[PDB]
Formats: structure tokens, C-alpha cells, sequence
């Protein structure tokens, strides 16, 4: 009369850390991440160039921050000419 056997075994591996990285540079809200074009704002925010401009075309003129009527013509603070059918 043996009556087999049994056993029973558990395995776990728990640990929270992070490094969080150099945070030292105007990032966008938007994306969450380096700023493609780094183009700023007129209202007082910075986006992507490239993000700024899906949130228009998404849900409209306003602000992904302050939803503050904004334009895209009112866009590229950044460029130091303003070339208008010269
Ligand atoms: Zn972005
Ligand atoms: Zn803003």
C-alpha cells in the first residue's frame, strides 16, 4: 500500500523599481514624449508640430491643455520669417 504521493510547488517574483530619465527639456503633453518639431504656441504651450495639428483636425481649434481657441495659421512662433505670397 503505497497510496502514490503528492506535492504541491510555488514560484513568485515581485519588484517595483524605475529610473525615470532626464526630464530637463519642455515636453509635450500631448504625445508624452520629445517634441518632433518643437514649435510653440500663440495662447502660451508647446506641441508637436505634427501634434498640434491632429488635435485641430480631431476635435477642433482649442487647446490640448487650455482648449483656447487656437488656429493653425496662428502657428510657427518659432520661424523668424514670414514668407506671405512675397
Ligand atoms: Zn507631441
Ligand atoms: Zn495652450
Amino acid at each position: 500500500g503505497s497510496s502514490g504521493s503528492s506535492g504541491m510547488e510555488e514560484i513568485q517574483g515581485y519588484d517595483v523599481e524605475f529610473d525615470p530619465p532626464l526630464e530637463s527639456k519642455y515636453e509635450c503633453p500631448i504625445c508624452l514624449m520629445a517634441l518632433r518639431e518643437a514649435v510653440q504656441t500663440p495662447c502660451g504651450h508647446r506641441f508637436c508640430k505634427a501634434c498640434i495639428i491632429k488635435s485641430i483636425r480631431d476635435a477642433g481649434h482649442k487647446c490640448p491643455v487650455d482648449n483656447e481657441i487656437l488656429l493653425e495659421n496662428q502657428l510657427f512662433p518659432d520661424n523668424f520669417a514670414k514668407r506671405e505670397i512675397l
